[PDB]
């Protein structure tokens, strides 16, 4: 059992109408992460990532430069980066 972290994310850019949520869920699962992703009312994509630090950090880089193939990302805001006792999530859902 490694040090587990959680981080909140919000992604600004051409991120809706580009299958962003599907590809986020897929990549999170590929990297062994749990959490969630949704569209927000301000046109951004938002969620949390939880998992081992190297895995979360990789997904953070994904969210900074890549996302779904047709998306382009202006900014990824991260906050509430915290060490956690255990995962709060058992899967990675698209929730909104």
């Amino acid at each position: 059992g490694n040090t587990l972290i959680s981080v909140d994310y919000e992604i600004f850019g051409k991120v809706q109408g580009v299958f962003f949520r599907k590809h986020t869920q897929a990549e999170g699962k590929k990297l062994g992460l749990v959490g969630w992703v949704q569209n927000t009312d301000r046109g951004t994509v938002q969620g949390q990532l939880q998992g081992p630090i190297s895995k979360v950090r990789h997904m953070q880089e994904w969210l900074e430069t890549r996302g779904s193939p047709k998306s382009h990302i202006d900014k990824a805001n991260f906050n509430n980066e915290k060490v956690i006792l255990k995962l709060d999530y058992s899967d990675f859902q698209i929730v909104g």
